[PDB]
């Protein structure tokens, strides 16, 4: 459902933004997928380096098109698996330590937009995928929990 996958795209970039919501805390999911993501994340940035300098995120509208273009990008096979679902994660991290510098007349509010179309890519083009395979408790936290 999407409000499911909006919370784990909130929780993420709060996590990146190290500004975990105060109180009872993200659900074990999300504390998963906060560790796996990062992990794929913080790789992307070191490898990707020089190129990450190659755009200027101002606005959000900047961060929707790019995510758009390198989503397209990504799934461009046809193959949808849990480890392409991660770097969706991983990439709404880099996009929210970009606009956090960059953006113009910056936003506090601004990871609420990108949540939710993260959320939205996320629902409408790999929602039956996640379904099929078990969902985020059945299938994703079920693969990559804790040993
Ligand atoms: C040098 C690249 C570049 O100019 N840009 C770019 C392009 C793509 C990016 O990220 C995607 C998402 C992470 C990475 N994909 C994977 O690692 N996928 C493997 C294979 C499938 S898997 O098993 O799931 C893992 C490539 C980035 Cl971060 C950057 C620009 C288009 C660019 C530059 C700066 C920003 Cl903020 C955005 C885009």
């Amino acid at each position: 459902e999407f409000g499911y996958i909006y919370r784990l795209a909130q929780d993420y970039l709060q996590c990146v933004l190290q500004i975990p919501q105060p109180g009872s805390g993200p659900s074990k999911t999300s504390r998963v997928l906060q560790n796996v993501a990062f992990s794929v994340q913080k790789e992307v940035e070191k490898n990707l380096k020089s190129c990450l300098d190659n755009v200027n995120v101002v606005s959000v509208d900047t961060a929707r098109t790019l995510f758009n273009q390198v989503m397209e990008k990504e799934f461009e096979d046809g193959i949808i698996n849990w480890g392409r679902i991660v770097t969706i994660f991983a990439f709404e991290g880099i996009l929210i330590k970009k606009l956090l510098r960059q953006q113009i007349a910056p936003d506090v509010d601004t990871y609420k937009e990108i949540s939710y179309f993260v959320a939205e890519f996320i629902m409408n083009n790999t929602g039956e995928w996640i379904r099929q395979n078990g969902g985020w408790e059945n299938g994703f936290v079920k693969k990559f929990e804790p040993k």
